Order: structure tokens, then C-alpha cells, then sequence
């Protein structure tokens, strides 16, 4: 739902609420990704 980032409220990172190819840094998103690769620090 809408930003899950700490910082990416708005305009800091995606156009509110990662749309899909927002490129994340802070969640590490890729056209809709959901990363991880090994268990990362992701909270959601
Ligand atoms: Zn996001
Ligand atoms: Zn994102
Ligand atoms: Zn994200
Ligand atoms: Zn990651």
C-alpha cells in the first residue's frame, strides 16, 4: 500500500507508492520485485 519506505514519502525515491519500475533503493524494487535474495532487512 502506497510507500513502505522511511524516507520515500512522496517524491524521494517513487512517485508515491512504487508504481513498479520506481527502481528502489532503500526496499531494492525493479519493476515490481519483491528482493530478498537472502532473507534481507525488507520489513513488510
Ligand atoms: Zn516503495
Ligand atoms: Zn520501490
Ligand atoms: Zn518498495
Ligand atoms: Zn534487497
Amino acid at each position: 500500500e502506497k510507500y513502505c519506505c522511511e524516507e520515500a514519502s512522496e517524491k524521494k525515491c517513487c512517485p508515491a507508492g512504487c508504481k513498479g519500475d520506481c527502481k528502489c533503493a532503500n526496499c531494492h524494487c525493479a519493476e515490481q520485485k519483491q528482493c530478498g535474495d537472502k532473507t534481507h532487512q525488507h520489513q513488510g
